[PDB]
């Protein structure tokens, strides 16, 4: 059911609907020369819809745009980044051009331009403090804390019950850490017990890369960062 590496030819993007107004996007990329799948989320809005995270890279990004008017055929007003990495931010210029508002917190923002990667327009303020919520029209914004990133955000649609965990949550099928340089592993289980905290309700948890599952995958994560920590 669920589009894997398999299924999505490069440069293309395929959705899949969770719920009533409710989908992700899922992309492919190759890094150090192996492939990847990767997660962004679409909730709509009225006769719009709010976009959270690129499809990860410009080539890829323009792609998403076009399988939403395909298969949606709404527009996409606003763009939420939920950390500062490529696959996040790369194609923001996409979608401006295409006059979509793209978002991100201060310090997303801070982290891309230090990085040289794609900087999204607005400041989304309110979230700097581990544990801040803010409502940002038919999602919440969570700051966690760091965890894959000091600046990584989950988001939660509460209509479905959805809890987009973004990188800061693994898949099932990854059982030893992955990009871990910009990290906090001292802090990423604390950061995840305040997810669970928040959102204990959630049904659907989407993590940044691969197939979603419930909230298990939150102690999944856990379990993988501290493997990793405890590596000798
Ligand atoms: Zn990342
Ligand atoms: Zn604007
Ligand atoms: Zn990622």
């Amino acid at each position: 059911e669920y589009p894997t590496v398999s299924e999505i030819p490069v440069g293309e993007v395929r959705l899949y609907q969770i719920a009533d107004g409710v989908w992700s996007h899922i992309a492919t990329q190759s890094f150090d020369g192996a492939v990847y799948p990767s997660n962004g989320l679409i909730v709509r809005d009225g006769d719009e819809l709010l976009l959270i995270d690129t499809a990860w890279g410009a080539k890829n990004t323009a792609a998403l745009l076009a399988e939403i008017e395909k298969q949606i055929g709404l527009p996409v007003t606003r763009a939420v980044s939920t950390h500062f990495h490529d696959d996040r931010v790369g194609g923001v210029d996409v979608l401006r051009a295409a006059g979509v508002a793209t978002y991100a917190s201060p310090s997303t923002r801070r982290l891309a331009e230090v990085e040289g990667n794609e900087i999204p327009t607005h400041s989304l303020e309110g979230l700097s403090s581990s544990g801040d919520a803010v409502r940002f029209g038919p999602v919440e914004l969570f700051y966690p804390g760091a965890a894959h990133s000091t600046d990584n955000l989950v988001v939660y649609v509460p209509s479905a019950s959805v809890l987009y965990g973004g990188c800061a949550i693994y898949e099932l099928s990854r059982t030893s850490a992955g990009n871990v340089a910009d990290a906090d592993l001292a802090e990423w289980p604390t950061s995840i017990e305040r997810i669970q905290q928040h959102y204990p309700e959630a049904q659907f948890v989407i993590p940044g890369h691969g197939l979603p599952g419930g909230l298990d995958l939150l102690k999944h994560t856990t379990n993988v960062v501290k493997a990793h920590t405890n590596r000798s």
